[PDB]
């Protein structure tokens, strides 16, 4: 689809992933300067196949005239079983709005990679897709497109500056220890 985040930060890769995909202080902090609120996850958690699953909801306050003022939503992360500690974080998160127009006909699919470049430097990338369901016929897919990659661009960019705000205090951190 579309890739928002290719960059190599001064974090590790371990600490990169429980950054994003735990419920950190600072996912806190960004979910709410994105007017994203009530966010309740799970713990990572074990199936049989081996992957990790991960399930959060929250709803997200909306700016948009073709919709309502808030809209739950449902994540999905999906840990491959490919990943290693510290070194390769694969993460794979689908997205469901509930109360926006056409919600039961789109969903989004976030692929989130981490790899550990260095001893403390991880490159983070970030690549999002929309899937569609129920055949959603003509002028409802353009307005969906047009609904959605423009805010997806949006909320991928304040994370990328949040997360090198980031880099710039942990990294003067551990540097001065
Ligand atoms: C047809 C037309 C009336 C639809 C208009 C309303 C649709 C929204 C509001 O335009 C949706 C579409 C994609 C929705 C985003 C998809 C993925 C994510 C990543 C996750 O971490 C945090 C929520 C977020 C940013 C979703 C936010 C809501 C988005 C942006």
């Amino acid at each position: 689809g579309r890739l928002y985040i290719n960059r190599v930060f001064h974090i590790s890769a371990e600490r990169m992933f429980e950054l994003l995909f735990t419920s950190s202080h600072f996912m806190q902090r960004f979910a709410n300067s994105r007017n994203i609120i009530d966010v309740v996850s799970t713990p990572w958690t074990v199936e049989s196949g081996g992957n990790q699953l991960r399930t959060m909801t929250y709803t997200i306050v909306l700016s948009n005239p073709l919709t309502g003022k808030y809209t739950a939503a449902t994540e999905k992360q999906t840990l491959y079983k490919e990943s290693r500690e510290a070194q390769f974080y694969l993460v794979d998160s689908e997205v469901l709005t509930h109360d926006v127009p056409y919600h039961d006909y789109f969903y989004t699919l976030n692929r989130y990679c981490i790899v550990r470049s260095a001893k403390q430097r991880c490159r983070l990338r970030v690549s999002t897709d929309l899937k569609y369901r129920k055949q959603p016929w003509g002028l409802i897919k353009s307005l969906i497109e047009k609904n959605s990659w423009s805010s997806l661009e949006s909320y991928f960019k304040k994370l990328e500056s949040d997360l090198l705000m980031e880099e710039s205090v942990l990294s003067q951190s551990i540097e001065d220890a």
